[PDB]
């Protein structure tokens, strides 16, 4: 940076202790990652300058020759990535991505069944703190009690009861493949939309890691950044039928002007994960989740769905006494970044927990591999069974400058 | 830059041509504005590596203390800049914005009194095609037919009838001064809530330059960018009565996490605001449009209300025989920017229109001021004159090339 250092100093300054943080501690919050020096001077382009609401060659205003070339990118680059008919790379957020999508097909009280929010599910499927909830009548269904892997015949019975016009499939906190073929045919049975939030998956989605959703839901939504490791920011991908609605739905309809230089990173994202090299992080990721999983069950902890299809593991603190709240807190002591979640079924409150969630995305973007995964679970053991001392903290403490060097 | 033309040929490409585009126009377009490199810097930061939901000292997360600063930081300043009680400088966008506030506010089908969007109002304030007009029911006040200044006996009138729940104050192509007292002095009357979206004004609010509607609105959004020269973004301002609502209403009601380095880079921005510099940037905006206003009516020109108060214009093209179509298209043509746009009582459609809209923002922050006001009115007056002389057309060309050296 040259010039806000200059005209910013107290800016500056917190930004610097920020990438200084990120640096010294161990990220293992599951929806964070590290986006490429690339990415980010796209963002900190002039295209922010630029207003161009309305879509490539088809704007409000004139002079968007060069930033409908960037969108187009986005959008082309999007479509061979996933294999969709379809791209709308204007979303906000993964927040306005799915607001879209329901206000593409929903009315105001229509009935939509999700995944339950304390079993995986997301804030916008349908939390009653969250306009999903509010502006929409939603229904759940669950994993099951023991093998905490979703409960296809539940989602079924729960469609097949109250009839929703929409179905939600995705998760925030769920460490096993989805099935999205099971998904269709329930939602074919009912005459119910399929619509896919991806957000957390989207990147092993386009390595080929997890099975693609685009082929069987009408709609799907992600996040850009995530396992995608592009910028923060939203993408809707849809059939050929339902884009004229969802561009519609994104603008006039729910969004302003794009933020174009969003666009740009999105786009330079895209083209990084249409490269060999991103596949490879990819797999490692999902690697590294799987040696980190083994790992701490060598530790004796006890894992969610007994492990990990994904990026993602989530620890049933139960056995060892422990709340999420605790864990999150002693761990955030010694450098290690996790955040408390509730676990299926979870006797405690959404803000105390029984677990705590964690991926390797970002980890694995630094360069962590699976000798690092051993030992990061080494880590998290001995912080977590001795708790009350102080030696015991020290050392993970010296242990977790150690791996970030 | 020197990551993303390595990286990215395509994508760096297109974004310096949009860089080198923004140098050689004339910026006409009332809603644009060139940030400053401290500003996008910012943007381009490592910020947009840190999920944040929630607020400061209050954040899902753990990591977040130095989000925080910067958050806090851009609350503050924004407090210190408009006298307001509370700050939301969450908002993804001024639509975002005031989507938080109708949520906030209003339930489902509510009646909403807001500007007549022929006449100066903006799509998020009640279009059929927008949220606003599909989640709520929205009537609207006009303006005088003759001296095209708000008609607040209209304004009367339709809240005694309607009863809103609330009233909506604001543009985005009104030309004068608003009376935000008197809107405050019917909202009571009718016991409605006062929402002003200054978006437009925002940078002449700060600088004193047009009345600030903080004391008299319960809520006030805005964009933070436009005349406030700021990143693409949105903003609340509240009595501290609705901060813990509206707090609520942008998350977790209607946004996931924030864009903490767009956040970063509105501290920025208000900073910069709060300097006399940018107070005297402002008197120069308004000055100029008085100016380009004038010298617009000395070439035959007719403007609607007469003239300006504030940095923006729109011509009534009728006497020229010109639809704003085509006003918009001839000056492209030539290398001058502005948008075609409804004036009050059109007896076009939306898409033809009988206007251009135009604002000094943009040319006063390059630097243009009254002599390059006078010449650009002059290129004008040469080509809506001429739209079927390719020479002078040719001469405007040059012309236009000479003011951007
Ligand atoms: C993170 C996430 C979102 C939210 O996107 P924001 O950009 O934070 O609004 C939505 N859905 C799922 C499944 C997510 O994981
Ligand atoms: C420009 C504008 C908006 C829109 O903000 P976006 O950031 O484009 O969504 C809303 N209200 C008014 C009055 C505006 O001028």
């Amino acid at each position: 940076m040259k010039y806000l250092p200059q005209q910013d100093p107290q800016v500056f300054a917190a930004i610097e202790q920020e990438r200084k943080r990120q640096h010294a501690k161990i990220e293992l919050i599951a929806s964070e990652n590290f986006v490429s020096r690339a990415v980010m001077e796209a963002q900190g382009s002039v295209l922010t300058n630029k207003y161009a609401q309305g879509y490539p060659g088809r704007r409000y205003y004139g002079g968007c020759e060069y930033v409908d070339i960037v969108e187009e990118l986005a959008r082309e680059r999007a479509k061979q990535l996933f294999g969709a008919e379809h791209a709308n790379v204007q979303p906000h957020s993964g927040a306005q991505a799915n607001m879209a999508v329901y206000f593409t097909v929903l009315e105001h009280g229509d009935t939509v069944l999700g995944m339950n929010l304390s079993h995986g599910g997301h804030l916008t499927h349908g939390s009653p703190v969250n306009f999903s909830g509010v502006q929409y009548n939603f229904v759940a269904y669950g994993v099951d009690p023991e093998t905490h892997v979703i409960d296809y015949d539940d989602v079924r019975e729960k469609a097949r009861l109250h009839r929703p016009k929409l179905i939600v499939a995705a998760a925030s906190a769920y460490p096993r493949i989805i099935d999205f073929a099971k998904f269709r045919e329930i939602a074919d049975e009912v005459g119910a939309y399929l619509m896919v939030d991806m957000a957390h998956i989207a990147g092993l989605v386009a390595a080929g890691l997890h099975p693609n959703p685009v082929p069987y839901a009408h709609f799907v939504t992600t996040t850009t950044h995530k396992t995608l490791r592009g910028p923060r920011g939203g993408m809707i991908l849809c059939q050929e039928q339902f884009a004229k609605q969802i561009d519609k739905a994104i603008f006039p309809g729910i969004q302003g002007g794009p933020l174009m230089h969003v666009i740009a990173a999105k786009a330079v994202a895209f083209g990084e994960a249409l490269q060999d090299d991103f596949k490879a992080y990819a797999k490692r990721v999902v690697d590294n989740a799987k040696r980190l999983a083994s790992a701490l069950q060598n530790e004796g902890f006890t894992l969610v769905s007994g492990g990990t299809d994904n990026h993602l593991l989530l620890v049933d603190l139960r056995p060892q006494q422990l709340t999420g709240k605790t864990a999150e807190k002693v761990l955030d002591e010694v450098g290690i970044t996790v955040n408390k979640n509730t676990i299926p079924y979870d006797p405690e409150s959404p803000f105390v927990t029984s677990g705590i969630r964690i991926g390797t995305a970002a980890v694995t973007t630094r360069g962590f591999g699976l000798e690092e995964m051993d030992e990061i679970a080494a880590i998290i053991g001995l912080v977590l069974k001795n708790v009350g001392s102080e030696q015991a903290l020290e050392e993970a403490r010296q242990r977790v400058a150690a791996l970030t060097d």
